[PDB]
């Protein structure tokens, strides 16, 4: 939904994730939860962490953040071509997970946040841009099959 160029920009930048998934995973949920603490409540399993040093030492914050950032890396790769990819994505964080589309916007946030703070050298006004618009892809379309699983929020 962006052009070749843009979608080379963010596979560049992603190419940087790759080299280091479960690092980048866990900066990315430790993000999202100091900044809005309303989502560590989604989180039955981590629940318990207290504080950063704790989610830090967490080993299994870490997997999740793994799991996490490879699910996004398989969807960014096929650039706007990921309907089955999404689609079971949706399916999960709507129904068993009960994950609103605010919360979407939250982690997509982290995830600039994390780029921004770990690779600011290669993350510059086009790569964040390229970026941006491909987060805000992939949101609208979890909005979409959301609404057609006739969930909404
Ligand atoms: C970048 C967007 C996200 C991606 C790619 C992603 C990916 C995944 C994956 C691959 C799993 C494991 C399998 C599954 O249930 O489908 C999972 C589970 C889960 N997701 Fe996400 N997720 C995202 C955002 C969110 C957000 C924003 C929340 C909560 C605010 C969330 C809450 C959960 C929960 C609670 C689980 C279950 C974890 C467990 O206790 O084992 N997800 N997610």
């Amino acid at each position: 939904g962006l052009s070749d160029g843009e979608w080379q920009l963010v596979l560049n930048v992603w190419g940087k994730v790759e080299a280091d998934v479960a690092g980048h995973g866990q900066e990315v949920l430790i993000r999202l939860f100091k900044g809005h603490p309303e989502t560590l409540e989604k989180f039955d399993k981590f629940k318990h962490l207290k504080s950063e040093d704790e989610m830090k030492a967490s080993e299994d914050l870490k997997k999740h953040g793994n799991t996490t950032l490879t699910a996004l890396g398989g969807i960014l790769k096929k650039k706007g071509h990921h309907e089955a990819e999404l689609t079971p994505l949706a399916q999960s964080h709507a129904t068993k997970h009960k994950i609103p589309v605010k919360y979407l916007e939250f982690i997509s946030e982290a995830i600039i946040q994390v780029l921004q703070s770990k690779h600011p050298g290669d993350f510059g006004a086009d790569a964040q841009g390229a970026m941006s618009k491909a987060l805000e892809l992939f949101r609208n379309d979890m909005a979409a099959k959301y609404k057609e699983l006739g969930f909404q929020g």
